[PDB]
């Protein structure tokens, strides 16, 4: 059963949020962090900044730029959280992209409005070379600018803890079917929904030995969260049907 | 924006070393930026401490931060006061510029406690070789206090400064203080924060000096300020310095 990969994970991280530190280096080489607000196009970062900015004026000297994003977590270990490394170079775009851009800008910054037209205010896009991906404790790797742009961001990560607890509180004779019939385990007593994403459901299971951890794919991706309802019954049904 | 009807003295204001400071001991999370091995600005998200105002990293020799910082000391962080509102370009935020050093001996110990009450997980990483403990040495600061304020401040000013010990502690006091005591806010706008044609008053902030208040007057809405009668030092002290406003108030 598919996991979400690398670059999947970091689309996710991307798009769960406005809010990130920008990495400059000033005319001397000294490494710069900056808090921005941004939009994505297509997975890239929107920047709307000041030209008079430091960061603005970093850019306009040395394009080299990355952004780390946090996701909003639930979790108080800030250690548990899940965080990307977007490293590349930004440019000013034109014409139909420089259209674009600021419409991503806007939507995704309210308060953009009051900046994006002044022509002392540029708008950077960030060309995505390298990436690093960390997702909470111990899960991480790096992957490539074009594999990062290739990937979706998930849509159903930003309401799974929901669905997960949901799932958990009034569905644990469905989620027991699911590790017993498709899962791996037959003989497990408790199934507990550790994680959904858009591939599938990741269960903890019961063993005499402590907990294993299984996985069951949903009949095949899905692309919107409204789409997880019908894929959860799915699950159950082919359960019983085992 | 309405201007005060009448004079009121200059209340004490913290300053950008103050606010710089305050953001820092917000919280336990920035972005470090540092430089690859090849000269490429790199963001991290990491957790620190704070010893005396300087950012305490505890990072993996192995990790890429602790792999530049290692070949090239220079670094910032940026930090994000935790905010109330949604909307992300009201954030107070600032730049902390500088250079990174391993301490020893006596300050190796302060800075390991220090990060170790901050950072609770760090429990289980600081003590093992792999993991490197370092202090940010400031020496620039860029503030910007939400839409409000924004200035440079040097890294001695910096140091100089103290972290308002009332102001991180506040939400639950401002909150009480708009909920419970408008009748009090009112009069201070009034009769001490140059509007006397407020009809209502809100706290929109607290530090160790005074209370930032935002008015609702015949005129339109403004922002007034008001000052302890002196300065405060603990979050115990706020209550007392609140009331003595409101009395204040009260005698014109
Ligand atoms: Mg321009
Ligand atoms: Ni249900
Ligand atoms: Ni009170």
């Amino acid at each position: 059963v598919v996991r979400p990969s690398a670059a999947e994970e970091a689309r996710t991280i991307a798009a769960s949020t406005n809010v990130g530190t920008l990495a400059t280096l000033t005319t001397e080489g000294d490494p710069w962090a900056s808090f921005v607000t941004y939009g994505l196009l297509g997975g890239a970062p929107v920047l709307c900044v000041s030209d008079m900015a430091e960061h603005g004026r970093n850019l306009a000297h040395d394009p080299r730029a990355s952004i780390a994003i946090v996701a909003p977590s639930a979790e108080s270990d800030p250690l548990a959280s899940a965080r990307v490394t977007l490293a590349g170079v930004a440019e000013r775009p034109e014409g139909d992209e420089l259209a674009a851009a600021r419409a991503a800008h806007l939507d995704a910054v309210a308060a953009a409005k009051y900046y994006i037209d002044y022509s002392d205010f540029s708008v950077w896009v960030l060309r995505v070379q390298r990436v690093r991906w960390v997702g909470g404790y111990g899960r991480m790797d790096s992957t490539t600018g074009e594999a990062y742009a290739a990937a979706e961001a998930d849509p159903v990560t930003p309401r799974a803890a929901g669905a997960i607890a949901h799932l958990n509180a009034d569905h644990a004779d469905s989620l027991l079917a699911m590790a017993r019939n498709l899962g791996g385990y037959p003989d497990t007593g408790e199934a507990v929904c550790t994680g959904a994403d858009r591939y599938g459901l990741d269960l903890r299971v019961t063993t005499e030995r402590g907990v294993a951890y299984t996985r069951v794919g949903y009949a095949a991706p899905i692309s919107s969260f409204d789409q997880l309802r019908a894929a959860t019954v799915e699950l159950a049904q082919r359960a019983k049907q085992s």
